[PDB]
Parts: structure tokens; sequence; C-alpha cells
């Protein structure tokens, strides 16, 4: 995709910190930018619109190589447009921005560097990763999400030819998901085979999927959260099509592990301990702390664990206990824990299968982008998150139920219809050693 320059590209900015041993955080002046998947994409001018709602100009995108070479993503109206605003060191992103001729749902943005450039990377091997959230404004059906992927620091800027718009306009996303809904991959326009969605006039998909590791510290709404981490059999941005971007009937064919390693306190048989008015209160703002464990306590040492802790109130809570039969107890993520829940849960281990915990280790080391996002769930409805799932089970079995939501809220129609204001707040990012970025 070419720049457009119609609209100047201005990140909002934002401020982070960076702790040391003994708990001694600095300020960082850095922003944020918006996906690329989200802009208005066009003509050099004689303007045109390459894309529209979910259908492509074909004049100007006769094939996936001249649609690039001819089409330009613009600068973002981040407030007006697409409801993303900046305030000190606080995030808000709110769920549905309407318009005089379109409204917009969700976005999804990323941090970046002190260049405001390329996006920041970060090294999460032997640290810590701290950041509040304020969730009292996203129900059932919503996901507030902050995570990592194996982006590219500047997006596929200078892997692909014909990609001369990068990290500035918020190019080169994948995950473990593998989306096909992603309009630029590799520098080319995902149009082969290009198919309109028949529930969804934003949305897309096209032949190719992009596909990376993914470490999903936060997916969460009011009433349950989950932190997951999500492994591939492939290093950094990596292009997917047929069975290896498992989509949809093959989930579990292809080259990433859709389901992740997930914990979620409700799920895993604690349904006290988050959410509103539970022990950790989703209806104030709270810390939120990841360490990232290595087996020696090195930055060498493979990644062996991922604990977690809260603070709310000014008091430290401790990650709860796994409650599952026949299952041992565990408040933290090892390969150990993941081996126990996939077995405990019936579902296919694709997350040790593809290498577990060493694995993402391994992307930590390349680097990994930080992601923030909102969203609501076109493939299953955010049950997953916060309901019985599957929906066919009985919620009795282990596993099926992961919140108190309705096997029949999340729809998106419903949700923009009915929760449009729906926002979420994250704020005070820091990273650093671990024990470095909270207070005992
Ligand atoms: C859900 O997690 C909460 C928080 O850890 C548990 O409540 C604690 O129970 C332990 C006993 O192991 C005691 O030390 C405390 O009285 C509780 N702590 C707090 C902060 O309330 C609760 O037991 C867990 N529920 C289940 C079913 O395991
Ligand atoms: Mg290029």
């Amino acid at each position: 995709q070419q720049v457009g320059t119609q609209t100047a590209e201005n990140h909002p900015k934002l401020t982070v910190s960076q702790c040391s041993a003994g708990g001694s955080c600095t300020t960082e002046s850095r922003s944020v930018v918006l996906d690329s998947n989200w802009r208005w994409l066009h003509t050099t001018s004689g303007t045109t619109n390459c894309y529209t709602g979910n259908t492509w100009d074909a004049s100007l995108c006769p094939d996936p190589v001249t649609c690039a070479q001819n089409c330009a993503l613009d600068g973002a109206d981040y407030s007006g447009t697409y409801g993303i605003s900046t305030s000190g060191n606080a995030l808000t992103l709110k769920f549905v921005t309407n318009g005089p001729y379109s409204t917009n749902i969700g976005s999804r943005v990323y941090l970046m560097s002190a260049d405001d450039t390329n996006y920041e990377i970060f090294k999460l091997k032997n640290q810590e990763f701290a950041f509040d959230v304020d969730m009292s404004n996203l129900p059932c059906g919503l996901n507030g999400a902050l995570y990592f992927v194996e982006m590219d620091a500047d997006g596929g800027l200078s892997r692909f030819p014909n990609n001369k718009a990068g990290s500035k306009y918020g190019t080169g996303y994948c995950d473990t998901q593998c989306p096909q809904d992603i309009k630029f991959i590799n520098g080319e326009a995902n149009i082969l085979g290009w198919t309109p969605s028949s529930s969804d006039s934003n949305a897309g998909t096209g032949q190719y999927g992009s596909c990376c590791n993914e470490m999903d510290v936060w997916e969460a709404n009011i009433n349950s959260a989950a932190v997951t981490p999500h492994v591939c059999n492939v290093q950094g941005q990596t292009r997917c099509s047929g069975t290896q971007c498992g989509d949809g009937d093959e989930r579990y064919d292809g080259i990433c592990d859709k389901d992740g390693c997930d914990f979620n306190s409700f799920r895993m048989g604690n349904q006290t301990f988050l959410g509103p008015g539970k022990t950790v209160n989703t209806n104030s703002k709270f810390t939120v702390v990841t360490q990232f464990l290595t087996s020696d306590n090195t930055t060498t040492g493979t990644l062996h664990e991922i604990r977690r802790l809260y603070v709310q109130n000014g008091k430290v809570i401790a990650n709860s206990k796994t409650n599952i039969a026949g299952m041992s107890q565990f408040d933290s993520i090892t390969d150990d824990f993941c081996n126990a829940q996939k077995t405990a849960f019936g579902d296919t281990n694709s997350f040790e299968n593809l290498g577990g915990l060493n694995v993402m280790g391994q992307a930590f080391d390349k680097g990994v982008v930080l992601v923030m996002s909102v969203w609501d769930d076109h493939e299953a409805n955010m049950l997953w998150l916060d309901s019985d799932y599957p929906t066919t089970s009985s919620a009795s079995t282990p596993g099926v139920a992961r919140g108190t939501c309705a096997t029949t809220s999340g729809v998106p129609a419903n949700v923009e219809s009915q929760n449009p204001n729906s926002s979420v707040v994250f704020s005070n990012i820091k990273i650093g050693p671990i024990g470095s970025t909270y207070t005992a």
C-alpha cells in the first residue's frame, strides 16, 4: 500500500514507564497508531476509493500487486472518526463511533517507539509488564484487549517492496487467528477470491491470512478475563493460505494455535474471583501485572512460567488457583498446566504441539509489538470469554463455563445497537524487571 497525503497522520501521544530494580520508574514519550485496515484507501488523485465497505474497485485493483501500487492509506481523524483519544498516560478506546455516512465499530492500535515511525519492540522474557484498566463500560459480548504480537518493527516496510506505508500507517498486523480479513498482507492487496461478508457489511476475506506468535496478556470485559499465550510453527509475520490459515473447519490444521493455553479464573473453577464486586473488582480501575519467568531467572533462560498479580485499592492480589476436578492446583501458566488443562477440558493441545512456552519465549526474544483494541466477535459472540462455550455442551462439563453472560449475548448487531457507548481505558503502562512495576 502507498501513502495517502490528503490528511496528515499524527499519532496520539501516550506516556508510558520504564522501571528499574527497586521500583524506580521513569516516564517515556510514546504514542499510538491506528491499524491500516480501518484507514481510508484511495488513489494518489484523481481521488477514487480502492475500497469501500467490504468491496474493492476492480479497475484499480485488477490483481494484488497493481492494487498495492495504485492504492494509498491516508491519515486518521482519531477521536472524531475512530473514537480513540489519549490523555497523559491513559488511552480511551470507544466501541461505536457514528458518522454522517458510516459507523465505526471497534479499533485496534499499536504502541509506537520513541521515533514515532516504527513500533516499540518489547523483549518480554525475564520481564514484568503492568498496566491499569477500567472495564466498567465493557459489558457481555465486548473485549478490551491488551496483547503482544510478533509484528515487524516497521510493519513490513523493508520486507515488502510494494508496502511503502509501513508502521507509520499501522500495516503488517498478524496474530494466531491468521486473519484473512486483512486488506494488505506482504505488500499485496488480499483480493484473490475476495468474498464480501454476508453478515458484516464492514468486512470481507481474501485468500490469504496473516499469522504470527501472540501473547494475549488481557482479553476481558466487566464479567470475565483470560490471559493466553498462543504459538505458531513460523517465526514472525507470515502469510498463509489454504489449510495453513486454519480457517473455520480446519481450525486445528493450520500453522498457529487458535485456542491458546488460556487462564480464565472463572473457567479454571473460581467464579468469585474477578467481576463486579468480586476480589478483583471490575466496577473500578485496577492494575494487571504479568511476569514472564525463565528457567534460571535470566534473559537467556527458556520461558517457563507466566505469572499474574493484580493491584487494587492499594492491595496486591495473588492470582486465583485452579479448581478443576482431577486437575492439580496451578495459579500460573506452565507447559505442565497447559498439558493438564487441555486434557481436563478435552481440548486439542495445539499450544504444546506447536512448541509451547519455549516457542513463545523465542518470539519474545525476536521482539513483540504492543496492541490495544476494543472489539465484538463475529465468529463466536465473545461466548468463549464470558459465557458457556460451546453452547451445545453441558454447562457443568469442566471448561465449558467461562462466565455468567447468556449464550444469546454478544451478537455484534445486537451489542452495536444496544451498547454503542461502551469503552475501555488502558493507562499507566509499565515495563521492567520482575517485581519492579508495582508496590508491594
Ligand atoms: C477463589 O479465589 C479466592 C482468592 O484467592 C479464594 O479466597 C481465598 O481463600 C483462601 C483459602 O485458600 C484464603 O486464604 C482467603 O480467605 C481468601 N482470600 C481472599 C483474598 O479472599 C477462594 O477460596 C477461591 N475459590 C475457590 C472455589 O477456590
Ligand atoms: Mg516497502
